[PDB]
DNA sequence: GCTATAAATGGGCA
DNA sequence: TGCCCATTTATAGC
C-alpha cells in the first residue's frame, strides 16, 4: 500500500453541501452566535465550530462551503453540524449533495532535495522560481495532483478529491525525490 | 504576516 | 465573460 513506508498525513478537507433551501445571511448572523457576515468583503455567514474544528461559508443560495476538517469524515461530520444549527436557526435546511472537494496532505521524506535539477529534469511538470515561494511546483498529471516539494524534503500534495490520489500521488514522486536526493 | 497551491462558494465590476 | 472577493491547511523564505 505504501511502498516507501510513509504515508502522507491529512491536515484539510473542503467539502460542499447543498442546504438545498434558501437563507436569510442577515438573520443567521443575528441569530448565530459563532458567526460572521460582512457581504461588502464577501458574500458569506462565516461560520465556526469546536469540534471537529472547521469553518463554513454559508450561502443566501443554500450553498456551503466547510473547511479545516482534518479527515472525509470529520468534514462530512462538522457540515452535518452546521445544517443542524441552520435547521435550528428556523429553515427547512436538508444536507443534500455532500461531495468532497479538495484534500490537502503533507510529509516528511527525511532528506533534502535538489530542486533545480529536479525542475530541469521535469520542466513539463515543474515551476521553480526560489525568489518568488521556495518550493518546487509540480503539476502532476496522473493522478491530476499538484505537489509543492521543498529543499527540506517536506512535501505538500492538494488536488485530490479521493485520498487514495493523496498516497498515489507521492508514491509516484519518491523514487523522483530520492533521484534527487541533496548529498 | 506576505509570496504559491488546490478546491468549492458569490457579489461586484471592467 | 472572467477575475478577485474570503476561507482552510501544510510548507519556507522575505
Amino acid at each position: 500500500k505504501h511502498p516507501s513506508g510513509i504515508v502522507p498525513t491529512l491536515q484539510n478537507i473542503v467539502s460542499t453541501v447543498n442546504l438545498d433551501c434558501k437563507l436569510d445571511l442577515k438573520a443567521i448572523a443575528l441569530q448565530a452566535r459563532n458567526a460572521e457576515y460582512n457581504p461588502k468583503r464577501f458574500a458569506a455567514v462565516i461560520m465556526r465550530i469546536r469540534e471537529p474544528k472547521t469553518t463554513a461559508l454559508i450561502f443566501a443560495s443554500g450553498k456551503m462551503v466547510c473547511t479545516g476538517a482534518k479527515s472525509e469524515d470529520f468534514s462530512k461530520m462538522a457540515a452535518r453540524k452546521y445544517a443542524r444549527i441552520v435547521q435550528k436557526l428556523g429553515f427547512p435546511a436538508k444536507f443534500k449533495d455532500f461531495k468532497i472537494q479538495n484534500i490537502v496532505g503533507s510529509c516528511d521524506v527525511k532528506f533534502p532535495i535538489r530542486l533545480e535539477g529536479l525542475a530541469y529534469s521535469h520542466a513539463a511538470f515543474s515551476s521553480y522560481e526560489p525568489e518568488l515561494f521556495p518550493g518546487l511546483i509540480y503539476r502532476m498529471k496522473v493522478p491530476k495532483i499538484v505537489l509543492l516539494i521543498f529543499v527540506s524534503g517536506k512535501i505538500v500534495i492538494t488536488g485530490a478529491k479521493m485520498r487514495d490520489e493523496t498516497y498515489k500521488a507521492f508514491e509516484n514522486i519518491y523514487p523522483v525525490l530520492s533521484e534527487f536526493r541533496k548529498i
